[PDB]
């Protein structure tokens, strides 16, 4: 048949997507007992792995394809009539926005990402938002408070699946009773009720319990972080029921959490009650469906596109030497190409630049490093592009440009959260918002550190201020790892004096982060160990001997060995 | 009353230098130890570039001391320095370095500085600590080489010694026969040569018929137990272990010279520039060099030409037709193709010369302004110079003077050899072609450009990569499927398929390539050594064939 044969195909895609979901769930699977055994090295290591899953099935697929089809896997009209009978095999699929996901990736791979359409492949969904059945197992259970609060959690603690003791159970679940209780007061508190999601969220040495705390006055997070102690003991660290909060445990800056999770829609759906900030987008990026977020995203910014009245502009700033940044006035997101040509002084190539993105991508982001979002050949329309933004990109981004009569396309670009960057905010804030954001600054630097990434070029403008007050890096392409760099004392006279690519001197990094009378004196204040060697070689060393150091995605007031210690 | 200063400053300057020289050295055997073996990396990059910072340092100071009879008169003073010096060949090189930095390396006379070398040589005397040790069987060559083993300064555990000595024993006798071997003993040097992962012990095997190289590479378990991987006693094969495309020895020589001596036996067919950059006397032996080439200039009666084969695009090659070496220098303008800097260029080859070449890339010895005699020149090779090189050319009347260029040992252009060899020794070459690949790849060497013509073919039949301005690391490729029935490119993408259209183009090489190398051509197989690379896991790599390991011939 030329029908059997599009008919394969159509299967033998939908086929590889059922077998990469179930090798995602099943490297997922495996969090709890990497936990449990404090493997840490084994964490890290399964967050690139599970990162690779997609894109290899993709391969997969398309290679196959390759072998099946014989010429055909480039035909056009073929693979028009492949997307009918895969659409139609959608209506019973459980994961059918992934599925449309992974078609796409497969329509995008044949065509090296050209020619992309709505009816060629799913830009948009073609299913409608009819899911709001019943799920068929609950992904949640409620815990109501009918013996008090004290045999509530020690019913939830009891349920956890974990396999290890715990330091003090009780001591916990009291903390926990007196942050509640100061926080909704003892009348409310006996009315309300939890509603905690089953599977536990896992990331780096911490597993999360993620719940829905029900009150009188509305549902707010319930977010318990479960930590170990060098002995291998369990503790609740602490416990927040602030939206603010929840949005930055989920947040774009983090790695995504590894949470088993067979229908992602649904758990999806669940989360938006208690991070109603988040765009779809970033609720599958955060449970990590990260190419299906990347999916999501070309959605929404479609959407925000066709609404807005603005041209693209270059991003607010100092303008990067080596990368190339716009935005849309009102847009969350940047968009950062790589240009032509770099700084003369700068001898470093675009590929070492894409290799620095793709090494912050599978690193543990510590809360401090943006995600990104790698295009090939995006396409815009030129009436959207302000001439300003349009002869920059022509001056400095030619090469990755290609003229399509109305529209031009770029080869290849990130796409990033927008932030405001670090140098306009300190010129912007005083006072005590001055201070946060010094010590975020500073506390940025030193988490990045000893998480063996040595940011490379600190300065302000490098870094970004999130909606919810936090500091983020975001310059990459000058990141090395903590172990490669020979960490000295005296700073070189500013010739005969000798120093290597790699020497770094931490006493020379005051000059330009003191240099204004605003700034200096806090940072004194409270990162005075940013200048000495010393203190970078002591993370260094820690990082050669195998230490990886613990990360609050909150304020340590917060916790509760501080404030109830 | 300065001339004694000056004089006396560069020699303490050169005295601190080697000392320092020394302690960087000394360290080899503790960084073998606790398998540091990244401190090994860095402590061959650190130790590369003393020489220059002790340069810098003495002409800082010299010029803070603020004529032509002037300095030939600090030359004087130099020189009545040095007889009872003992380290006065090096010496002379370091007065040398600061001379020519002193003078932009300009006006370079053997009047002016030590082109040649001021004092008698001195191999005569008896070295005033002895450098190796003798070894005789009287109990035989099984407790022989339990001493020796015993002896070693090494501080851990054995493997299996009893069976490495064995092992040992089976190559003597295969190798000398019982007879022979009975009136046979070692002489073998009291310090090991540290590479990479390995502790090399280095000795002469001597025999009735003569004396052998004797050669003991020491490496360890991935727990941490020695063994002695195997027993080399071939010239050719010392010849390799030593060769220019490995990176150096650190081997503890305070009397370098001595040392060098001791390894002429052995090896002899190594320049003495060749020894002492085996060694790690880069710098010197760069001053030796260049009086070997003024040697074989006054010798030789013919003039220098274009290098043969495919003609560079972004660099000119020339030699003199009996030379072993090619001088490279970057041209004024590159091909319309190739979208680069001279400084990118300049770039690659510092990558290169810093570092671990292992085994598949030559060394370079970079020079600024080369002075040739315009008579010296072919008329075709001066019309290439001044037609694609003019930038980097003054006239002086009767010579020129090259501003930049690189000095490589050469070889034949494997795309030559290719068309020389048949059979059994075309099918080494492609096995070693193949090699070279692999090799450099899983040192996070992406070759780049990696056409037969980029690859040299040494005298022992080896394939080693000199076209470096297309070489990036392994790390920064993005290696990619080609999608099917052109197709464009994002930053470090490299479609390992294509590369069977210009590897397997010629019916004689494709074949032999599939059957040897087909992993080349698939993405998966160099995206498995990226993550290798990247999972932080350092490759072997043996400088004798895979048959001679003890665990192979033996297991
Ligand atoms: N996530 C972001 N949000 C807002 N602005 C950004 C973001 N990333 C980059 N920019 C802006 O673009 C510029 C260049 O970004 P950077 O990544 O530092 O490039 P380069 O390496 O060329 O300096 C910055 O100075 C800043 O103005
Ligand atoms: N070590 C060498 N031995 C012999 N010939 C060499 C050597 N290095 C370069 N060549 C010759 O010079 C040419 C250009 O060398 P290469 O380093 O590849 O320059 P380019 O980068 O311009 O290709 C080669 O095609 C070959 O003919
Ligand atoms: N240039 C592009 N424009 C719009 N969507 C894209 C583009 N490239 C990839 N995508 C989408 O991103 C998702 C993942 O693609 P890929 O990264 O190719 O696996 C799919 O939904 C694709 O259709
Ligand atoms: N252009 C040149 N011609 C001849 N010898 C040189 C030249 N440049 C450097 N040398 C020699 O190379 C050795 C090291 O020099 P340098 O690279 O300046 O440290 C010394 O013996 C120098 O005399
Ligand atoms: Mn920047
Ligand atoms: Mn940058
Ligand atoms: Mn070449
Ligand atoms: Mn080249």
């Amino acid at each position: 048949m030329p029908r059997g044969l599009e008919l394969l195909i159509a299967q033998t895609i939908l086929q590889g997507f059922d077998a990469q979901y179930g090798r995602f769930l099943e490297v997922t699977s495996g969090a709890q007992q990497r936990f449990e055994q404090a493997d840490w090295h084994a964490v890290q290591q399964a967050m690139k792995n599970r990162i690779h899953l997609y894109d290899h099935h993709v391969g997969l697929v398309v290679e196959q394809l390759r072998c099946i089809t014989n010429g055909q896997s480039t035909d056009a009209e073929f693979l028009l009539r492949v997307k009918e009978h895969y659409t139609r095999l959608l209506p019973d699929y459980p994961r059918f926005e992934i599925a449309e996901s992974f078609f796409n990736s497969v329509y995008c791979r044949l065509f090296d990402h050209r020619s992309l359409t709505p009816e060629r492949l799913f830009i948009f969904s073609s299913q409608p938002e009819r899911r709001f059945r019943t799920i068929p197992r609950p992904l949640a259970k409620d815990f109501h408070p009918d013996h008090g609060w004290e045999s509530l959690l020690m019913r939830v603690i009891s349920d956890l699946p974990l396999r290890l003791h715990w330091q003090n159970k009780s001591r916990d679940i009291h903390y926990i009773i007196r942050h509640l209780t100061e926080t909704l007061g003892p009348e409310n508190l006996s009315k309300s009720h939890l509603q905690v999601a089953n599977e536990l969220f896992y990331r780096n040495k911490a597993a999360w319990l993620v719940g829905k705390l029900i009150t009188p006055s509305g549902t707010l997070p319930f977010l318990l972080p479960i930590h170990q102690t060098d002995d291998g003991e369990l503790f609740i660290d602490t416990c927040l029921t602030t939206t603010a909060e929840a949005s930055i445990v989920f947040g774009f800056a983090r790695s995504y959490f590894m949470v088993y999770a067979p229908l992602p829609a649904a758990l999806v759906e669940w989360l938006r009650e208690i991070l109603p900030g988040k765009t779809t987008a970033e609720l599958y990026m955060a449970i990590g469906c990260q190419k299906h977020a990347k999916t999501e995203s070309y959605r929404e910014y479609l959407v925000y596109l066709q609404g807005c009245n603005e041209q693209f502009i270059e991003a607010p700033g100092i303008r990067g030497m080596v990368m190339l940044v716009f935005t849309l006035p009102g847009f969350d997101r940047v968009f950062k190409v790589i240009k032509d040509k770099f700084a003369p002084q700068k001898e470093m190539s675009a590929a070492h630049v894409r290799a620095c993105y793709q090494l912050v991508k599978e690193h543990d982001r510590v809360g401090r490093m943006a995600d990104t979002q790698e295009f090939e050949n995006f396409v815009l329309e030129k009436r959207h592009i302000s001439p300003a933004l349009m002869e920059l990109l022509l001056q400095e981004a030619a090469e990755k440009i290609t003229d399509l009569g109305e529209q031009i396309v770029i080869r290849h670009l990130y796409i990033e959260r927008r932030m405001v960057p670090l140098n306009i905010w300190l010129e912007q804030v005083e006072g005590q918002q001055l201070r946060d954001a010094i010590e975020e600054y500073g506390n940025a630097i030193r988490q990045l550190a000893a998480a063996n990434i040595f940011p490379g070029d600190m300065l302000f403008k490098n870094f970004g201020v999130t909606r919810h007050g936090r500091v983020v890096f975001y310059d990459y392409d000058e990141i090395c790892y903590m172990t490669e760099v020979n960490f000295r004392d005296i700073p070189p006279p500013r010739p005969w004096y000798s120093v290597s690519p790699g020497d770094v001197f931490p006493e020379e990094f005051r000059h330009w982060l003191c240099a204004d009378p605003r700034i200096g004196p806090l940072f004194e204040e409270m990162h005075a160990d940013l200048f000495r060697a010393d203190y970078w070689r002591a993370l260094q060393n820690r990082i050669r001997e195998g230490h990886v150091e613990d990360v609050y995605a909150y304020r340590r007031r917060q916790r509760f060995s501080v404030r109830y210690g």
